[PDB]
C-alpha cells in the first residue's frame, strides 16, 4: 500500500469540541487575563459603540431569558469590536424593590419572625442582593459574554442611589412631580401603591352580580311613577358600601318595565333574555330627566344620586353604573364633579376599617374583614335586590411579586404628570407625553413593529405613580414644610441630601434627624420639617441608568444616548418606557438610538416555563448537556425576535450545524499545516478554479457581513452554511482532494490550493467570532499558519483582512464564470447517480467524458466532474446530447486511486515522480 506515502494533512485541532471541559478554560483565561479591559485598550480603536446594559433584578440564579439575552448582546457587543471600535459595555444590577424585599419577607414568615428595624431590614435586602449580583454575575461569564463584569454597576452603590435622586431632582425642579388623591392600584399584600409595570394582568373568577336599587318616595312622585329601581351590573360587591351615585349615559332613553325595573333600553332585551328584568316594558324616559332623582342603597339604606356619567357604555350591564369614588378612578372624578362624599374605609391591607361603622355604611360584623373574603356575604345581605348572580372570569390585575390581586384606593400620592407642560431644554413648552411620542419618532426599533407597541402605551399611559410604602429603595427625599404643607424644593436642600446621599447612601434618611439633613442655614427652621418617607417605583431606578451610568460618568462607561439597547419585548412595558420618560423630562429625547428586542424562551409546546407547571429547564442543565457554544449557536441560528422553543430537536439540529462547521474548520487547518510559511510573503498563480473560490468567497462574505448588520444571524448564517456545503465542501475540497493528497508539497499548484484555504479560513474565523468564539480561540490556538497569516496572537486580534491585497490578487482581473461548466457538472451527476444504481461503474474516477461542447477547459471539466479522463475511449456507457460517457481506458492507480495508469498495480506518471522525488 501507498498510504504512508501521501501528504499526512493532519492538525492537533480536534474533531470533538469536548464543550463542557475546555471552555470553562477558556472563560477562565479571558477573567484572569482580563480580555474585556484588552479589547478597550486596543491602539487602533477607531470609533465608538456604546450599547446600555439593562439591569436584571439581583435575585436568584439566571433563568434562561438572562442567558438570551446576555448571548445576544455578546454577539452584538463582539461584532463592533471586530469592525475596529472602541466597545462600551457595563453590565449592571437592579438591586432594589420588591424583587428582592419580597424573598425577605417570604424568608421572614417562613422562618417565623419579623424585623422592624429599617436600617437592619434594608441591611437584609442589601445582602441579599450582594450574594445574587455575584452568583448571577459569574453564571453571565459561564456564557462567554464580555463586558466590564469585574466594574458592573449597582443600583444600590452609594453614588447611584444619590444618582437616581438626582434624576428625581430634576423632574421636580421641572414642575412635573406633584400630589394627587385618586384611587389607584393597591396591593394588600405588601401594602402599597403600585404603577403599571407591577401589575400582572390574569385570567380570575368573579361574582357578577345585578343589583336594584329602588328610587326614593319623592323621586318616583317626581316620574309620576308608581314603582322604579336602577339596576346596576357590578363584579365587586365589596365597594357597594361606598357607594355614592349611579350614574347614567347623557341623552340616552331608559326603559321602565312593568315590574318596575329601569335599564337602558338599548340593554333591554339582552337583559330579558338573561332574566335580569322582565320583558314588559310600559315607559320610557331620557336620561337627562332622571339627573338628581335619588335611589336607596339596598345594602346600607343610603342615598344614591342619580347622575350622568361622561363615556357610559351600553355594550355591557345596564347602562346604570353603581358610583364607588374611593374605589374606581373615573368614579373618583363624578363624585367630585357632583361634590359628593368620597367613601373609602378599607385600610392598607384590604380590610375594612372603622369608617364603615362611623359613617353607618356596612354593618359591624364586617369590621376587619378582607374585601374579597365579606363579598359572599355581602350577596347574601342584598336579599330581594339581587336580581341576578352569575359567575364570570376576566381578565383582572394582580401584584407583580406577591401574585395576589389588587384593590383600588383613594389614596395621596406621589406623581410624574404626563399632560402637564414643562419647559423645554431648548426654551419652547410642551407636555411629556407630546416630547415622548415626538422622542420615539427618532428611535430605531428592530424589529420596527416594536416602535408602535410603545408608542401605544405612551398615547394611552395615565400620570406615573411614583411613591412606594416599602422600604428597600431611594426615598423620595424631601422635606414638607408644615407652615406651607408643601414640599422644599430649594436648591440647597436637595443639593444637601444628595450630597449625603453620596457619600453614605440612603440609610440616612431613616437615620438621621431632620435637622441632621438639612443645610445649616436651615437648622434653626427644622421645627417646621417633616421627611416624606415613601420610596420610588424600582421602575424609576432602572429608568435612571442611563443618567447614573452614561452620564454621571462623563462617557467613560459610555455616551448617552447610547448607540444601542437589547431586551425582551416586555421591556415595552417596563424598562423602554421608564427610561424613555425620565430622559424625555432631563434632555427632551430618548437616552437610547435603538431598540433591539427579542422573546421569550419557551417549553417544547411554546408555553412559558414555570416551577407551577413542571416544564423548567435550568440554564446549568443546559449548558452541561450541550456546551455554551452550542447554546449559542442556537440562539444565532434561529429567530430570536420571537419565542424560542427548547427542545431536543432543535437543539440537535443546531449540534449539526456546529459540527459541520468545526469539521470544515478542522479541514482547512489540516490541509495547510504543512504549508512553507515562505508562501505568505510571494504572490501564486491561481488557477480558475481557485479564482472562482476566491470571487465566491468574496460574494458572499459581502452577504454575511451585509445580514450580520441588520442582527439577522440566521439569514447570514445560512449564507455561510451553504457556502460551507456547496461550494467549498462540495464543490471545491472534492476537487482538491487529489492534489492536497498526492501532489509533492513543492507542487505551486498545491501551494496556491493552500492559500485559498488559508483565505477561507480566515474569513470563517472573522464572521463566526462574534457567535462561536470560544472555538474560533480554539482554532487560533491550534494553527501556526493562520496566526501567522492574520497577525493575530488570539481571537482578540481578529480584523477582516483583505483577501485581494494578502494573496496579491490583480485588481482588473475579470471574474471567472462557471454557469456553463456546473450546469454540465450537475448533468453529469444525475447521469452518474443512474449508473450507480444500475451498477455500470462504483465512481466518477471510473468514468471518461468526452463532451459536446469544445468551448470549455478540459482540465476544468476533469476537475469539476472528477472523470479520470476527457475524451473519446472504447467502451461506450451512455450518451446525452451535452456528453458522451466511457470506461476510463486505464488502470486504477494503486496510489492516487485515479484511473490514469498504463500498467496494472503500478503508480500513474505523477505518482511515480512524486514516488521518486530526493
Ligand atoms: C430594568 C429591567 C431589566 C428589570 N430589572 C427586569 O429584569 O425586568
Ligand atoms: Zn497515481
Amino acid at each position: 500500500e501507498y498510504k504512508d506515502t501521501l501528504n499526512l494533512n493532519t492538525t492537533t485541532f480536534s474533531m470533538k469540541g469536548n464543550l463542557s471541559v475546555n471552555e470553562p478554560k477558556t472563560y477562565a483565561k479571558w477573567q484572569e487575563q482580563q480580555a474585556f479591559k484588552r479589547m478597550q485598550a486596543r491602539k487602533d480603536n477607531h470609533g465608538d459603540f456604546t450599547l446600555h446594559d439593562g439591569p436584571p433584578y439581583a435575585n436568584g440564579h439566571l433563568h434562561l431569558g438572562h442567558a438570551l439575552n446576555k448571548i445576544l448582546k455578546d454577539i452584538v457587543v463582539k461584532r463592533e469590536y471586530f469592525k475596529g471600535k472602541k466597545i462600551y459595555y457595563t453590565p449592571g444590577w437592579d438591586c432594589h424593590g420588591l424583587p428582592i424585599e419580597q424573598q425577605i419577607l417570604e424568608r421572614l414568615e417562613k422562618e417565623k419572625t419579623s424585623l422592624e428595624n429599617p436600617t437592619l431590614f434594608r441591611e437584609k435586602c442589601r445582602d441579599h442582593a450582594k450574594k445574587f449580583l455575584e452568583i448571577q454575575k459569574n453564571e453571565f461569564l459561564q456564557l462567554g459574554v464580555l463586558g466590564d463584569f469585574e466594574d458592573p454597576y449597582k443600583t444600590m452603590d452609594f453614588k447611584f442611589e444619590a444618582s437616581i435622586y438626582r434624576a428625581l431632582v430634576e423632574v421636580a425642579k421641572k414642575g412635573l412631580l406633584k400630589e394627587r388623591h385618586k384611587p389607584i392600584y393597591w396591593s394588600y399584600a405588601c401594602e402599597s401603591a403600585l404603577a403599571e409595570a407591577e401589575v400582572e394582568y390574569k385570567m380570575k373568577k368573579s361574582p357578577s352580580i345585578f343589583v336594584a336599587f329602588g328610587l326614593k318616595k319623592e323621586s318616583l312622585e317626581k316620574l309620576k311613577v308608581k314603582k322604579a329601581s336602577l339596576v346596576i351590573w357590578t363584579t365587586t360587591p365589596w365597594t357597594l358600601y361606598a357607594n355614592v351615585a349611579i350614574a347614567l349615559k347623557k341623552d340616552a332613553v331608559y326603559a321602565l318595565t312593568q315590574k318596575g325595573y329601569l335599564v337602558a333600553k338599548a340593554l333591554h332585551e339582552k337583559l330579558a333574555a338573561l332574566g335580569v328584568v322582565d320583558n314588559e316594558i310600559t315607559h320610557e324616559f331620557n336620561s337627562n330627566d332622571l339627573e338628581y332623582l335619588v335611589a336607596t342603597n339596598p345594602l346600607n339604606q343610603r342615598d344614591s344620586l342619580v347622575a350622568l356619567g361622561e363615556h357610559v357604555g351600553l355594550e355591557d350591564g345596564t347602562g346604570a353604573v353603581h358610583t364607588a369614588p374611593g374605589h374606581g378612578e373615573e368614579d373618583y372624578y363624578l363624585g367630585l364633579r357632583y361634590n359628593l362624599e368620597v367613601l373609602m374605609s378599607v385600610d392598607e391591607k384590604g380590610c375594612y376599617d372603622e369608617g364603615i361603622i362611623h359613617n353607618q355604611l356596612l354593618d359591624e360584623s364586617y369590621l376587619g374583614e378582607h374585601v374579597f373574603k365579606a363579598q359572599k356575604r355581602i350577596i347574601e345581605q342584598l336579599g330581594d335586590s339581587l336580581l341576578l348572580e352569575q359567575e364570570i372570569e376576566h381578565s383582572y390585575p394582580h401584584c407583580w411579586r406577591t401574585h395576589k390581586p389588587v384593590i383600588y384606593r383613594a389614596t395621596t400620592q406621589w406623581f410624574i404628570l404626563m399632560d402637564e407642560p414643562f419647559i423645554q431644554n431648548d426654551g419652547s413648552q410642551k407636555t411629556l407625553r407630546e416630547v415622548a411620542l415626538d422622542a420615539i419618532e427618532k428611535v430605531e426599533f428592530v424589529p420596527s413593529s416594536g416602535k408602535n407597541r410603545l408608542k401605544t402605551m405612551i398615547e394611552n399611559r395615565p400620570d406615573w405613580c411614583l411613591s412606594r410604602q416599602r422600604k428597600w429603595g431611594v426615598p423620595l427625599a424631601f422635606f414638607i414644610d408644615k407652615r406651607t404643607n408643601k414640599p422644599c424644593f430649594e436648591s440647597e436642600v436637595l443639593e444637601h441630601v444628595a450630597n449625603l446621599f453620596e457619600k453614605k447612601g440612603c440609610d440616612v434618611w431613616w437615620e438621621y434627624s431632620v435637622k441632621d439633613l438639612l443645610p445649616p442655614s436651615y437648622q434653626e427652621d427644622a421645627k417646621h420639617y417633616e421627611k416624606i418617607m415613601h420610596i420610588l417605583d424600582v421602575w424609576f431606578d432602572s429608568g435612571s441608568t442611563f443618567k447614573a451610568v452614561l452620564e454621571d460618568y462623563h462617557g467613560e462607561k459610555g455616551q448617552s444616548p447610547s448607540d444601542v439597547i437589547l431586551e425582551g419585548s416586555d421591556q415595552h412595558r417596563g424598562w423602554f418606557q421608564s427610561s424613555l420618560l425620565i430622559g424625555c423630562v432631563l434632555n427632551n429625547q430618548a437616552p437610547f438610538k435603538k431598540v433591539i428586542t427579542h422573546g421569550f424562551i419557551v417549553d417544547e409546546k411554546g408555553e412559558k416555563m414555570s416551577k407551577s407547571k413542571g416544564n423548567v429547564v435550568s440554564l446549568d442543565k443546559l449548558l452541561k448537556t450541550h456546551g455554551s457554544d452550542v447554546v449559542r449557536l442556537w440562539v444565532a441560528f434561529n429567530d430570536y425576535q420571537n419565542d424560542l422553543r427548547v427542545s431536543q430537536t432543535f437543539f440537535t439540529q443546531t449540534e449539526q450545524h456546529y459540527k459541520k462547521f468545526r469539521n470544515t474548520l478542522k479541514f482547512l487547518l489540516a490541509n495547510f499545516s504543512d504549508m512553507d510559511l515562505k508562501n505568505l510573503e510571494r504572490p501564486h498563480n491561481f488557477s480558475p478554479l481557485d479564482h472562482f473560490m476566491l470571487e465566491t468567497l468574496e460574494t458572499i462574505s459581502a452577504g454575511v457581513n451585509s445580514a450580520f448588520e441588520e442582527h439577522d444571524f440566521v439569514k447570514g448564517l445560512n449564507i455561510l452554511m451553504a457556502f460551507v456545503t456547496n461550494e467549498l465542501s462540495g464543490i471545491y475540497l472534492d476537487a482538491c482532494k487529489d492534489s492536497l493528497y498526492c501532489d509533492s508539497k513543492n507542487n505551486e499548484k498545491r501551494q496556491a490550493i493552500q492559500m485559498v484555504l488559508l483565505a477561507t479560513a480566515s474569513k470563517l474565523c472573522y464572521f463566526l467570532a462574534p457567535i462561536l468564539t470560544h472555538t474560533i480561540e480554539e482554532v487560533l490556538e491550534h494553527s501556526q499558519a493562520l496566526r501567522i497569516f492574520l497577525q493575530a496572537k488570539d481571537v482578540f486580534d481578529l480584523k477582516d483582512i483583505s483577501v485581494s491585497e494578502k494573496l496579491h490578487l490583480k485588481e482588473f482581473k475579470k471574474p471567472e464564470n462557471f454557469e456553463a461548466v456546473l450546469a454540465l457538472r450537475s448533468a453529469f451527476n444525475e447521469e452518474l447517480d443512474r449508473l450507480k444504481k444500475e451498477g455500470v461503474i462504483k465512481n466518477s474516477l471510473e468514468c471518461a467524458i468526452e463532451v459536446k461542447e469544445k468551448a470549455l477547459d478540459e482540465n476544468l471539466v476533469e476537475e469539476l466532474l472528477m472523470v479520470s479522463f476527457v475524451g473519446i475511449a472504447k467502451e461506450k456507457l451512455s450518451e446525452t446530447p451535452a456528453f458522451t460517457l466511457f470506461k476510463a481506458p486505464f488502470y486504477k492507480c494503486p496510489r492516487c486511486w485515479r484511473f490514469k495508469s498504463e500498467l496494472e498495480n503500478t503508480p500513474c506518471k505523477r505518482c511515480e515522480q512524486v514516488l521518486k522525488e530526493r
